[PDB]
């Protein structure tokens, strides 16, 4: 049983992000972590972990889901 | 001339070889998925219809 090590990049999340504030989403392949979504923001290029429960996220992911 | 990042796509990618998925959705380009590969750190446009993609995204929305 070889365990692999991976650090969860997101410990905190932001819920005050609108679809228009985002340049793109990054969804980390760390299914072991509760927060896997990082948004690269427009204007300043800051990266922030966002609330997975934001309604616009599933719309943004549109076809890959719906 | 701001073009769309993806014009050609790959349909054969092992989830084990993906570090993360970069997802863009613009009016002009629609949904485009780029994967950063683990074996070579390259970015590759992938078929959004790949089998594991839906499950990969669903799990992240939980």
């Amino acid at each position: 049983p070889v365990s692999l090590s991976y650090r969860c990049p997101c410990r905190f999340f932001e819920s005050h992000v609108a679809r228009a504030n985002v340049k793109h989403l990054k969804i980390l392949n760390t299914p072991n972590c509760a927060l896997q979504i990082v948004a690269r923001l427009k204007n300043n290029n800051r990266q922030v972990c966002i609330d997975p429960k934001l309604k616009w996220i599933q719309e943004y992911l549109e076809k890959a889901l719906n």
